[PDB]
């Protein structure tokens, strides 16, 4: 796997931005319990996912940029670019976990929750987004692609945020009239998609000085509907996955999920699985969540999955057939690896 | 006042910054409820105070730009950026208040109390900050000054987020010790100052065409200590404001606040003294507050406020004389006598 490999290197830069954004402890004595505590910050909430939004922006610049343009300094910028990414997301959760009130993130307990932490974790995860744009600043300010990539990451938090706003509007209250085929598209398209599979590849693009509109878009169009399919297999596997194989272990029916799942059963139940559904959707009772399992499993729910990983697979392969050029279709085929398996 | 001019002018603009951010409604239909709830975050937050950080940016725009110059595009740009302050400004508090447990604000209820907000506000937070650099690409992004203001928002964030984390630090959980004149003093530069005094006044320079360091420096140095001033006579005027002149009532001693009050005192008082006010302060109950404020008055806080008034303001006006030029005087007179009033 070309991520097994750049992962090392990705993983090692991490000590060289916290020291980088550490510094102004050099300069600035006065603020040094602060930047302490941004230090904390980053240490518990950037680390330990498994990189894969950030080391696509490595593995892409390396397919898109000449060999000869390569240099070491390209590639801490790239390391950087990555990292980045992934502080985006690590602001992302930190905030959403205090949303949710989650317990545990990652298998480790949720920083907000941790002794001492509480709401405070809300400027902490302000300062995980600032430290994006110090980022940018000072390993690329002088590069031809800088006000794109400001650009590119202010945007991707915008439709971030604009899909979290829908999707707090959507699963406050328990209601499944709101649960709808369009609005659960609307709510992965902006809250997920956009910042999980265009922003790594698209900064990858502007790096290698391809800032074309027409380019990014047909990027855009490929890469959407890959995370698309990214989520519903996230909201299948919730339920029907192995936990041991996912490291996650479902609770999307307690939480009243406006899950793929849910909306496929709201298409195909009769007035009377309705009922089941409206009485047991979002209970923590065990017995409950049986029986939401059970109804699923009576409609085939899991059949009609396989035929739509299969569909999508097609429809997936047709888009980057047309749309890729003049990438390399590695590009988005490495992703696509990633994910239908 | 040129402030009470502009005021009609700025606040009228904001129907139309409504307008321009909620316009999407018209290309994606998808996200209508979202926009919708934007719209309500907007009308509820950013409304409602005094507008003194905006309405600095248009005052000093029309100083510092030839007349010749300032088109009536030129001016809807500076009401633009004069509204960009104020939603700075109002992602600051909204979060501030569900950091706090804040009850109200400008004599309202906080938006997160709100029946059905609660800490859905931290979204509504970041929308309000991603709202910003929406307004600059759409007002702003063929000026050449684009770049340097999406920096200087930017950098007033961190330096913003910075200063409330070692606030937070500071006032956490009943401690005095940490309630230094040093630290005090980098509270309000980095929490207040930034944004307050430098931002609004960097913002119409970058505009002007005014984009040197020495000069953004040297307005800088008037600037941060125009702001230590402002937060020390906000801090004495919680407690010795009449408050139906100041429109607050204080709770600085109730709340732990590294208020200067409670430095000043800690660096006067006697070791007995130390004790009144260890056993009083930060506690709910009348009589705790009453034996508080005794304390600062047996030690005349007041006179030494009126005397650190009178020591400020000449060292301000020195700081004018000196590092104004090339800017006129005015620009920073006009602000100096809205707050030395
Ligand atoms: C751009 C991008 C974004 C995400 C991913 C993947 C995430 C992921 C993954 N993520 C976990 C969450 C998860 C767990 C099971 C299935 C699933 F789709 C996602 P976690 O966020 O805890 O590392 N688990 C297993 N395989 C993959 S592949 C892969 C790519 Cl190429
Ligand atoms: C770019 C790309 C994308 C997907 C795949 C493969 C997916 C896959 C595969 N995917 C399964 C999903 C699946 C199962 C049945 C039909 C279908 F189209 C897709 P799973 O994620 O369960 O391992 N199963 C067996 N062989 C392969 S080969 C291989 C490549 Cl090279
Ligand atoms: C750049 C800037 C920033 C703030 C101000 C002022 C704020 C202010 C003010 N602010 C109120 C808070 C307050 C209330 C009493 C004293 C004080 F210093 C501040 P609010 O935020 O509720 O409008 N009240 C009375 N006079 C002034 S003058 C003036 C300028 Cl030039
Ligand atoms: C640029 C500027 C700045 C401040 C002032 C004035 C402040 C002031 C003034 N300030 C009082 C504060 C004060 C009270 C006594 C001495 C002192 F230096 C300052 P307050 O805010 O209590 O009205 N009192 C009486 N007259 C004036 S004139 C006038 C101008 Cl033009
Ligand atoms: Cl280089
Ligand atoms: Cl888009
Ligand atoms: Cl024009
Ligand atoms: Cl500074």
């Amino acid at each position: 796997d070309v991520y097994a490999q750049e992962k090392q290197d990705f993983v090692q830069h991490f000590s060289q931005i916290v020291r980088v954004l550490t510094e102004d402890e050099m300069g600035h004595p006065e603020i040094g319990d602060a930047i302490a505590r941004l230090k904390e910050v980053l240490e518990y909430n950037a680390i330990g996912g498994k990189y894969n939004r950030g080391l696509t922006v490595v593995v892409a610049f390396r397919e898109l940029v000449e060999p000869r343009k390569q240099d070491a300094d390209s590639l801490q910028r790239a390391w950087t670019v990555g990292w980045c990414v992934e502080l985006l997301q690590a602001f992302f959760l930190v905030a959403d976990d205090i949303m949710d009130s989650s317990l545990t993130r990652r298998g480790q307990i949720c920083w907000y929750q941790k002794p001492g932490v509480g709401l405070d974790a809300i400027n902490d995860a302000n300062l995980l987004e600032a430290c994006i744009y110090r980022l940018l600043k000072l390993y690329c300010r002088e590069q031809p692609y800088y006000l794109n990539l400001i650009e590119l990451f202010l945007q991707s938090s915008y439709q971030t945020e604009i899909g979290q706003t829908l999707d707090l509007l959507t699963a406050p209250n328990v209601d499944l009239v709101r649960f709808t085929e369009k609005r659960y598209k609307s709510i992965v398209k902006y809250k997920t998609a956009f910042y999980s599979f265009y922003l790594p590849i698209a900064a990858a693009m502007y790096m290698a000085g391809i800032d074309g509109e027409k380019e990014h878009a047909n990027a855009k169009k490929i890469l959407l509907e890959m995370g698309e399919f990214f989520q519903i297999q996230d909201d299948y596997l919730d339920l029907f996955g192995d936990p041991s194989v996912t490291g996650k272990i479902g609770t999307d029916i307690q939480d009243n999920k406006c899950s793929w799942l849910v909306v496929q059963c709201l298409q195909r139940a009769t007035p009377e699985q309705y009922q089941i559904l409206k009485e047991n959707y979002g209970q923590k009772e065990a017995e409950k969540v049986a029986r939401v399992k059970a109804l699923y499993e009576e409609l085939d729910l899991p059949a009609v999955f396989l035929q739509y990983e299969e569909d999508s697979y097609s429809h997936i392969m047709a888009l980057i057939e047309q749309y890729a050029a003049p990438l390399p279709p590695a590009v988005f085929l490495g992703l696509a690896r990633k994910i239908y398996k």
